[PDB]
């Protein structure tokens, strides 16, 4: 038994430099450290991260660093997922739902 290791979180300041800097396809998911529905989408991100983890790298952001986003509309949980290909936007989904939803990301992106 063993799991994958193609998941690494990036920094807000060193986000573009990494994503845009990496010609390869990179996926990022926005969420709040104090997010409510953590379990509902707990395993999802896991299976989804390993699903297309080999094809591309999956990472997550920390609302704590960028509160201006959530604070904008007084949001406590921002369960969103955005895909980045060639240092540019390719996909963008919002809504902490079943893995079936996020899965579409790989279906459309790949």
């Amino acid at each position: 038994m063993s799991e994958d290791s193609a998941t690494v979180a990036v920094t807000d300041d060193s986000f573009s430099t990494d994503v845009l800097g990496s010609s390869k396809p990179v996926l990022v998911d926005f969420w709040a450290t104090w997010c409510g529905p953590c379990k509902m989408v707990a395993p999802v991100l896991e299976e989804i991260a390993a699903e297309k983890g080999d094809q591309l790298t999956v990472a997550k952001i920390d609302v704590d660093a960028n509160p201006a986003t959530a604070r904008d509309f007084q949001v406590v949980s921002i369960p969103t997922m955005i895909l980045f290909k060639d240092g540019a936007p390719v996909k963008r989904i919002v809504g902490a739902k079943g893995k079936a939803a996020l899965l579409r990301e790989l279906s459309d992106a790949l």
